């Protein structure tokens, strides 16, 4: 009947979060209404940043060999992401349900208590905790935790119940998709017909009219409908209730962004909520999940709507495609768009300074220490802070030592770095558990103890 | 009853063309149905390239002091054109009718025979000439010329009569504009209301609903309606019949492009048609007006429709504005868009080579010769070819001399040039009468006699 945190939903947000919470030592119970995984695999593949956030927790061997691609697009306009370092890491084909499967197995292995066939019906936040009414296999009962995170999808029960505001615009049309056998081991169709208002046969009629080709004879594996409703909560947290994934942001599924943003909500949240449970941090840390991820979510609605207009509008939008195509020929444009599609652009407010990596993801950096060959990616496996002492400076090691219960201080000779990476001439980096750079030397206005304090809390009492 | 060329229309296309034809020594008769200039001034200002094509004919003193601005925009998104060299030359406020007035006076001074209150009713092209039925002050009569150029506006009588194909898309909505006194020497309004189907009072109703402010009490100077019909002729010439201006391309009036493109159609055409009349060139030269200017016209429909979508669509297009705004922060994007709005981007196919100016406009270049201080702009005043011998190379002077009846060969020490201008390390430039670079050394694949031949025709018989 207890846990430190209750997570509602075992989609990719919920499973990632459960795992992250376990890495922070948190007792976590996940509540999922479905008895089994649906096996749909509506999304295909994942972004280079998602691949990186899997990698930094050692999750990748679970997938085996993964096909990658630099061939991306923005609203249908094709171009090469190769122009942006690290964009090569995008997984091309993995179905959503395989990804979910691995994250479930990962999080379960770490000790997450996942209760399937348990539906959350209602909830009460009373300042000291959250209590949920749940229907399980045994019928109605209650559970209680310090915190409750709604990872329960587009039509979130938690969002509805805790009184979150969810402004934005209602659905305007309807698309269709189908898993089908016959003509071209089943191939997918993408049915986006002109002017469909908000049986599988109608899905055929929508294909014969759009392309001229007849397919009313195909075996229907999966058939589904979806909108272009675009909404985001004004608050990611109301007291002891938190949201991550679709529960916080819905949009047209354009340019492969939803699962990726939701998994990455969970990666921002886990370590922060864990610090809070463990008592090493205050709710100030917790607020940075709202500000950081509301900002990201806002950008996701922009991204997907902008692509949707380019994809779904008639020939009237062609002059815009044409202009944008011309712009895409410029390196800076290509990279900007690749930055946005990949998620590699993501930059949190961590204070000012000239260091080009502040607030951005720490890119993969090879490291030789005194006792081992390792990498920044490797050192992130346990979801602790990582301070890289790149120029054998022992003063640095002593300034940070009061946070060494929470931050690994690593002295290493760094590998070769690219001009564009941001790592040239860098003598030190403080990396947050989610991989984001809190501070670097030289070129941070804020000092190292401020950064350590801001993300990890009070120093140890000597 | 005769002339070498008959021009139909004394809008800015017709007046510029008349002038250009006079500079080539051509007997030109302009036929204009209106008795006086309407005085509307629907367009305000003109582009930096228009300013340059006026400048290169010494037309500018007619305007006196002209206010210029680097503050431009693309579909409402404001930014600084200063990033592109020469974009500063955009005239900010001059009304269309002042500009027309000066071009009329300029062309009349050069000997253009302009017949006002003469309307073209019909025409016949019979392989050796064109004959028009015209109603004048004396009633119906006929005129004949070697060529006929329709510069007769959006609803072109010439285009209709000579059987030009005019594909594209019909008008979709309707806007309004008004010259008005009262609140804020009369100020203009811009009325673009949501969902108006294809009296001045309705123009007031369209202002009170759009802004919330009431103005049903204002004195109506000028009041007009216009569409977003977007069409372009597939042929700029059918035999001995030619089109320039709106007669060839109609579009939404977005981002100040129409008059500018039409004046510039006339600048491309005049010298070519003149060479043809004078017998120094063949109809091959004349075809390059079609190819060069159809291409430009096609780009104009793209430009204006793309801006219109950004201007006139609801909030649904805001994510696109936002993305585009972000892109505009990049120099290359800013310049590209400035290139397109200013017209400075315009580049004709003149053959290949590495020289960065091939086919582009020759930028203003100061020149010291043996007998005078001058400029490339100055040398273009008489609409002849100009070959700049920038490194005292007498072999060059002799290779071109067989075209010196048609091409001024000028030996000069060039002034300081910018890195981005395209003139660094350039030893020679062949400039066409419209200001476009046909050939330059080093870095042209084609040789100088080929270029001379292609634009000026047969060499002189020694
Ligand atoms: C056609 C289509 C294509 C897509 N393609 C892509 C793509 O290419 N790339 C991409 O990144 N994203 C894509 N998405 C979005 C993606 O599918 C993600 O699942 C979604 O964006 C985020 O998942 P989530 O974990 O937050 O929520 P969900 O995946 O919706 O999971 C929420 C879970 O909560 C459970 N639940 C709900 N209510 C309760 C309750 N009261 N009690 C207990 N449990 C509950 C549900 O059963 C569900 O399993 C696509 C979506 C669609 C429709
Ligand atoms: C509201 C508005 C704002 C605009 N703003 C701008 C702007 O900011 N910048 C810009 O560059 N452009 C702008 N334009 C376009 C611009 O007004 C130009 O005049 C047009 O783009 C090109 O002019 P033209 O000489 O080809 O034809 P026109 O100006 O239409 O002149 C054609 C002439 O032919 C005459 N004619 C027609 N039929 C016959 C016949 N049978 N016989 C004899 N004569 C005939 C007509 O009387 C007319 O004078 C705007 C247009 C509108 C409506
Ligand atoms: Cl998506
Ligand atoms: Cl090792
Ligand atoms: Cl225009
Ligand atoms: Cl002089």
């Amino acid at each position: 009947s207890d846990a430190a945190v209750i997570v509602v939903g075992a989609g990719p947000a919920g499973m990632m979060l459960a795992g992250e919470l376990r890495l922070a030592g948190v007792e976590v119970v996940v509540l999922e209404r479905l008895v089994e995984r649906t096996g749909e695999s509506r999304g295909l593949g994942f972004t280079a940043r998602t691949m990186e956030v899997f990698d930094q927790r050692g999750i990748l061997p679970r997938f085996g060999e993964v096909e990658t691609s630099t061939q991306g697009h923005f609203g249908g306009l094709q171009f090469d992401f190769g122009v942006l370092e690290g964009a090569w890491q995008a997984a091309k084909t993995v179905p959503q349900s395989v990804t979910e499967t691995h994250l479930e197995q990962w999080a379960t292995g770490l000790g997450a208590d996942i209760r399937r066939g348990h539906e959350v019906l209602s909830l009460t936040d009373d300042g000291a905790g959250v209590t949920v009414e749940v229907r399980g296999p045994e019928g109605k009962h209650t559970l209680r935790a310090a915190y409750l995170v709604g990872c329960d999808g587009g039509r979130s029960s938690v969002r509805k119940a805790a009184g979150f505001d969810f402004p934005g615009t209602a659905a305007t049309m309807e698309m269709y998709l189908a898993d089908i056998k016959g003509v071209e081991g089943i191939t997918r169709i993408i049915v986006c017909e002109r002017g469909t208002p908000p049986s599988w046969h109608e899905v055929a009629d929508a294909w014969k009219r759009l392309t001229g080709d007849d397919i009313a004879h195909a075996e229907p594996v999966w058939v589904s409908a979806f909108g272009n409703a675009t909404r985001q909560v004004t608050e990611y947290r109301r007291g002891r209730v938190i949201l991550a994934g679709d529960s916080a942001h819905i949009h047209l599924p354009a340019g492969g962004q939803g699962m990726n943003t939701s998994i990455q909500d969970a990666v921002n949240l886990g370590w922060k909520l864990g610090a809070v449970v463990n008592g090493t941090a205050t709710e100030e840390l917790l607020d940075s999940y709202h500000s950081e991820r509301h900002a990201v979510g806002k950008r996701l609605l922009m991204n997907t709507q902008a692509q949707g207009l380019l994809f779904l509008s008639g020939p009237e939008v062609q002059p815009l495609r044409d202009v944008l195509t011309e712009l895409i020929q410029y390196g800076e444009v290509a990279r900007h768009l690749a930055g946005m599609v990949s998620g590699l652009e993501i930059t949190y407010d961590v204070g000012t300074g000239s260091h080009p990596l502040l607030g951005k993801r720490m890119p993969a950096l090879e490291l030789t220490t005194a006792t081992r060959e390792t990498s920044s990616t490797e050192l992130l496996h346990t979801a602790r802070g990582v301070l890289l002492d790149l120029a054998d400076n022992p003063r640095l090691r002593a300034r940070a030592a009061a946070w060494s219960d929470r931050v690994d201080i690593v002295t290493a000779v760094p590998g070769e770095v690219s001009a564009t990476s941001g790592l040239r001439d860098t003598t030190a980096v403080l990396i947050r558990p989610d991989g984001h750079v809190a501070w670097a030397a030289p070129g941070s206005h804020h000092d190292l103890p401020m950064a350590l304090e801001r993300w990890f809390g009070a120093p140890l009492t000597g």
